[PDB]
């Protein structure tokens, strides 16, 4: 099969008449639909269940966007079920096949963007680009994923031959495993954590998360329109550890895909490494688990542009993001004027209702607001405040853009994961304190470094240990194909999304020798 | 750096004067050097204890083969701090200085071959030429590794370019690790297990297998003479759980390489996927884990082909290998002119002290020689014994050729590895049936199929569910580069083996963006 050489989707800036006015038309469209309710999909059907499980606006939380089924024990099994009798024959469609399952399904999501889009400013606080490119990721990783998987179709093992044998050695899909995602990238996470696994050959249980369950729903809808094989992919959305645990701990779970917290990571890896009972394998567990991410500025950077860039990723969907800049790490030359500088832009940034496309939305719910002004209270006890640390006014879940300084090293705002926007700002001598501070956490996902000194950025290369490193630009916004994604240490198993090697863990390996 | 391509290093046969001489030659100087002593070796150095372990000979278990140091907890952290430190820097050499390296070493012991085969057949009681195809399979790994690594070298990963950006993406070593070996292979996979991280930038410390201490020892013996820098590589024999248990369990123990019995393999698996206190990442652990491998033989298959292969599967090195033929599935056609040939060519084989060259030498211990004899007793409640089930006399550990036939496809001798010179015939309908039969155990390393019919063959590519698969051939001894070694299910985690996927699981990928 012959397609275009990948290219990423084009991120919408909402800088023509034309691109607002379709906004406008999407937002209308989902808000005149927040009534619907979205049943389970087990066995390529919609199925409904006597429970239901409500998703709130976060900037008017007393507005529903929609309703779900919830999931319990008895629809996971039933979906485990419909998956591996999906596996027995999935597995054995032409790799050409499913890898043109997948380009459909990113068309008809390419035709969908907007009323995706829309809903991510609804569902879960995205302003405006931010919604756009979470669409555009998940489109990314279909497009991308289902050319990747050609690069492992039969029989592509590379063999030493021998006399009078043909060896042939190939991969073959895992089976059926389960995928938990994350609320903050409920379209691109969520699509790229199912579609890999099922671009070569598994099926997959989803769970979406709580708070981005409409959205879940909505991709599945255009799963469904694409035609994949009933129990090919399933849909659980589930309040709570109910459905996860199930599937985690089940002796017929093949793998675990999971993106969120390290405290459920640790878990989620140690249940896998368990034999349960009955079990007939060694469960595989890919985890991405978050960061406590620095940028690093010198006193030789463009000041003004490294100010740009910590503020972007700093506050860039809230601070929401695994690699998010949580901690600015300043040389004694570069501390002043950057410092300066990030409190400027910063106390000009906008916060309000997603829709409105505010520099800040809110943060996703009530317990992610909970837990972010528990840490600003932290924060008063071990930095000093001095830009927001506040919630705004209205129902809505605002946040102030929050910098404390004089941070220690070890601090907890300086450690823990925060997911909200709040940046420490920690002073440091020189280059080589500025290395020690950002690699002593116990995460590496993401980091970055503003300088013009070349010998700093190329020691950093070597040194900064951390799965994505960025030089003299924002640390976030990783893109499919260009950046493979994933992180060292505390902040995963290092399955590099958007890389060829990802398809690889959900592959296992044949060797077959004929002697004539 | 540019060598000749890969062939593997031929298997001598002793069929020429000149081969003869040399191993009689090579059998008498290691038989004079019973006795020796050989020290811990820890940071480049050999580091004796006061306790000491013991190596006897298994075909005279009065005579010792020779001693070593014990290491404790005290050794295992001497080693990791050496392991670490040699790490800081061992990953920084060019891949072609690491590589040069790996071809000294292969280089080394293929100017002691025959020292090495004729240790092994002291040691381990290997006949002369599984002897020379377990030492040639060393110098395969070696040779096979230090070429496959410089496919990973800097900068290795193809990403999708950016404008305005340079993105590189590369492999980094995980650090310091862990191997636990088998006795079974202990020059080929000891070799193999260390090789292979080290190759591609880790340090490891390596324990082997406490009935193969000896030929171990020299192993390092070229290591040190190859001239790995101090730390790179460490060497820590023991009795028992306690080495083992303890750095599997270390905060600060990266990954885990481990080939030996399911039992072990679990709790490994399961202890890999803790986060020991401290502990910064997670662990990755790669077990192989054994099997209970079918051969299937069908009516238009070759029969006395078929006989000769079953028993070269069975019976070489006394069925102690994951990969051996420990059950013979026969379809009705095929049952009575199958096992016929198998019995009249089984009793025909010679058991005798490994240094005669008999067609079997003695299980490797008293332990192994009482497990096989008491599955031989579960066997006869089981099946119908029609070939051996004894003890031979003499004080080595000599075991009969065993065949029982009518055999359930459930029975414990028909789903549980004996390792041992035990075969279990089953007979079955068809070539169905047979299929169905041979993947219905927990396992699924190797596996064989005698058929003359194109659509068995085929069917069986597809069905038969391990991952080396053989037609028409033995099933035992897969060769480094041309069959990828490793399995399915409880047989482990499918790490291939010889092949180039296997230096992948001792690197992980960092991704650098330096916008211009
Ligand atoms: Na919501
Ligand atoms: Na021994």
């Amino acid at each position: 099969m012959t397609v275009e050489p990948f290219r990423n989707e084009p991120i919408e800036t909402f800088q023509t008449e034309e691109a607002r006015r379709a906004m406008r038309e999407a937002l209308r469209r989902v808000r005149e639909e927040f009534g619907r309710h979205y049943p389970l999909y087990i066995g390529g059907e919609w199925v409904d269940t006597k429970e239901r499980m409500v998703s709130l606006n976060p900037s008017a939380p007393s507005e529903v966007v929609g309703t779900t089924a919830k999931a319990g024990k008895a629809e996971a099994e039933a979906a485990l079920e419909a998956a591996w009798k999906a596996f027995k024959t999935w597995k054995d469609w032409p790799q050409e096949d499913r890898s043109r399952l997948l380009l459909k399904a990113a068309a008809l999501m390419r035709r969908r963007k907007r009323e995706l889009e829309a809903t991510l400013v609804y569902e879960v606080g995205k302003n405006w680009v931010e919604a756009s490119a979470d669409v555009a990721e998940a489109i990314d990783f279909i497009e991308y994923y289902a050319r990747a998987a050609l690069r492992y179709r039969y029989p592509a093992v590379e063999v030493v031959p021998y006399p009078g044998e043909d060896n042939e050695s190939f991969y073959v899909p895992l089976g059926a495993g389960v995928v938990i995602a994350p609320w903050n990238f409920p379209v691109a996470i969520f699509t790229g954590m199912i579609v890999g696994p099922v671009a070569v050959g598994n099926t997959v249980i989803a769970k979406p998360a709580e708070d981005a369950v409409v959205v879940g729903a909505k991709v599945f809808e255009i799963f469904h329109e694409a035609g994949f094989p009933p129990g090919v992919v399933n849909f659980l959305p589930g309040v709570g550890e109910e459905v996860g645990a199930y599937l985690v701990e089940h002796p017929r779970i093949r793998f675990i895909n999971f993106t969120g917290s390290l405290e459920v990571g640790l878990k989620i890896y140690e249940a896998a490494g368990r034999l349960a009972p009955g079990q007939t394998w060694f469960k595989r567990a890919y985890v991405e688990t978050g960061g406590k991410d620095a940028i690093i500025v010198d006193e030789t950077a463009d000041f003004d542009l490294a100010a740009e860039g910590v503020v972007v990723s700093a506050y860039g969907f809230q601070g929401q993001k695994c690699s998010a800049a949580s901690r600015l790490i300043l040389t004694q030359g570069a501390y002043e004027p950057v410092l300066e500088r990030v409190l400027k832009r910063a106390e000009r940034l906008s916060v309000g209702p997603a829709e409105e496309n505010p520099d800040l939305g809110p943060v996703v719910s009530a317990e992610q607001e909970r837990k972010v002004l528990s840490y600003i209270e932290i924060g008063k006890n071990e930095g000093q405040l001095v830009l927001g640390g506040k919630r705004l006014e209205g129902e809505g879940y605002f946040i102030a853009p929050t910098v404390f300084t004089e941070v220690p090293p070890k601090a907890r705002i300086a450690q823990e994961e925060i997911f909200g926007p709040v940046l420490s700002v920690i002073r440091v001598k020189d280059f080589a304190e500025a290395l020690e501070v950002a690699n002593d956490t116990p995460y590496g996902l993401t980091g970055g470094v503003y300088s013009r000194k070349r010998e700093h950025l190329e020691w950093a290369r070597r040194e900064f240990h951390v799965g994505n490193l960025y030089f003299n630009r924002k640390i976030t916004g990783a893109l499919v194909g260009v950046q493979p994604f994933g992180g060292f240490k505390l902040s995963g198993t290092n399955a590099k999304t958007g890389a060829l090697d990802y398809l690889r863990l959900f592959l296992e390996m044949k060797a077959v020798a004929e002697r004539f």
